[PDB]
């Protein structure tokens, strides 16, 4: 009785479909409304231009009116300041994110920057505003970070109630393992988090009916430490050369996925797992960000 | 044989001492320069007026200006909104606080009165920007609600290290529970949140090698789930008065314990007061 698979990319692809006709009968209910992103990006990264084109194809698909503000590297903090302070008073632009890390030849505060957007804009969801609402349980109208917001999504397509249950996720940083504990508390299941100075780690691991690993330590967690039926939400994404795959490289999660797949009722897998959930959250939320404004 | 008693009446007194002559100091560094705190309260509780008062008392001994704010409970949401926006505007106020829960006839938001006040006076630590730091790890930018920070405070008195430790937090509000677990968190504990929802309660609470209470049900934590040699944090003030542990039992089986009264409480006050002195230091920083 093997784990049955998370299809990320399927779960994300029906999202997505829902999102553009709930997009599409907006518009159709308020004709003239229309719901718009912004993507405030400084400098020029390689890296950041392919997520960026991604989050805007995406966006355009759904019907979502996409602005990407493309700033130079010479572009100072006060300049980045203005322009979020405008993106802030633009009434047409229900929710913006800024690309981070930031390209500038000058150095610019980045946690001032994003601290400095309108917490009901914030997309993205972390500002400290937002992340306080989140963290104390104001689920009803805040912003959830991608990540996290797309951990849950794969654990209540399980069908299985989060309530009651032992909720254990092995990571705290702040962009996905705080929300994510945020997410399993106030969906009432009882939460225990790990880090890297928590001893014992395997038998808190074993513990867990629901188990969210968000460590970037590949394959650290062993089949032997998932616990029998669990739901295994694997955030991992490392890299390792493989000369059998057609780029050279195989990507492997923080879950022993061979070994964890014969124990848990649900996993995961790594590619296709939590990763092609991020960019349908965002589109979540910022859907949820326009029918809050046209409230 | 019983565990070691962490006296929060002794373990307060000496803060109060230590935060006294801080702002004797302070003030003599800059005289005429007065520390002020000030206390909204909207209603007329009388469990509220008592609270009240064992702060202003607190304040008046440390050197601190108190100033006592009550309106009447016919007050509106709107109301006490001006009020607020005046104690963020008034420069001799360093901090300020609003007593809950109010006491009113209409539906006041709460979030969005304390979310109103301007975060560098936020004393009490609940406005969504203070526990969004504390949340996420941000512990030099922002002020800690002052129950957390008193039980925090109790448990370095055991002088156990807290890193490593597996921690168990029963109770999850925002007021004590919320900002308790990322306290214990950030101070590299292994955490387990508890609230109505959760089963299993004792086999939960047995896991902790710092357990701590906050969910104002008598005496429920029963000794027995206690784990042994375990540090046990009782925030629980139930009526006589009683804690959410059951004291004997657990006094049996913790290493160390927190009575009630005398425990959590008296330094609930004296780190509101320290927060106080540290909104009026960096004022003049
Ligand atoms: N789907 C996506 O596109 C997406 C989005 C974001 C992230 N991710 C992936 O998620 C992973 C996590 O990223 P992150 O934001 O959380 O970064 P991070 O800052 O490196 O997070 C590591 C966290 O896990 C803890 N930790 C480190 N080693 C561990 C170990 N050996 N055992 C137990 N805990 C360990 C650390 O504790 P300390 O606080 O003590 O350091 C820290 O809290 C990355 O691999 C990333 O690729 C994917
Ligand atoms: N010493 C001080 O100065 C000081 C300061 C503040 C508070 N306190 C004391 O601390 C106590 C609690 O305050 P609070 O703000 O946390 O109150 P609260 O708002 O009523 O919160 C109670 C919490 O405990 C949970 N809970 C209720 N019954 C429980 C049960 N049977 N098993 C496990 N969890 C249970 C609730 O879960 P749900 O969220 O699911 O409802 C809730 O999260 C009070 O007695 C108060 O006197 C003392
Ligand atoms: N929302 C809300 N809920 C609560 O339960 C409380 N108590 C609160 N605010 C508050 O100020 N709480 C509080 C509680 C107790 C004391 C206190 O000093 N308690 C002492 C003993 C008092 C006594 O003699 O009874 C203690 O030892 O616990 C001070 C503040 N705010």
């Amino acid at each position: 009785a093997p784990a049955e698979i998370l299809n990320g990319k399927e779960i994300s692809a029906q999202i997505r479909a829902r999102l553009k006709n709930q997009v599409t009968q907006l518009k159709e209910q308020v004709p003239g409304f229309t719901p718009r992103l912004a993507i405030l990006q400084v400098g020029n990264r390689d890296d950041s231009n392919l997520y960026i084109n991604v989050k805007l194809k995406a966006a355009e698909e759904i019907g979502i009116k996409a602005t990407h503000i493309k700033l130079p590297r010479t572009t100072t903090e006060s300049e980045v300041m203005k322009y979020i302070t405008s993106l802030n008073e633009d009434s047409t632009v229900h929710g913006f994110l800024v690309q981070l890390p930031l390209d500038s030849e000058n150095s610019i505060n980045t946690e001032e920057v994003i601290n400095a957007i309108a917490p009901e804009k914030d997309v993205d969801g972390l500002t400290s505003i937002n992340a306080g609402r989140l963290a104390r349980g104001d689920l009803n109208d805040c912003f959830i970070p991608c990540t996290p917001k797309g951990c849950l999504e794969l654990i209540k397509e399980t069908g299985v109630p989060i309530a009651g249950r032992h909720a254990v996720v092995v990571g705290r940083s702040k962009i996905v393992g705080a929300p994510m504990h945020d997410l399993l508390l106030w969906n009432n299941a009882t939460v225990t988090t790990c880090h890297s100075k928590t001893a014992h780690l395997d038998e808190e691991v074993n513990k867990g009916d629901i188990l969210v690993v968000a460590t970037g330590q590949p394959e650290m967690v062993k089949g032997e430490w998932i616990k029998p039926g669990a739901i295994v939400i694997d955030c991992g994404i490392n890299y390792v050369p493989d000369d059998k795959k057609p780029n050279g490289r195989k990507v492997v999660g923080d879950v022993a996925y061979d070994e964890a797949k014969e124990r848990a009722s649900f996993i995961t897998p790594v590619p296709g797992g939590v990763g092609p959930m991020t960019v349908a959250m965002l589109m979540q939320s910022t859907v949820e960000s326009a029918k809050r404004f046209l409230e």
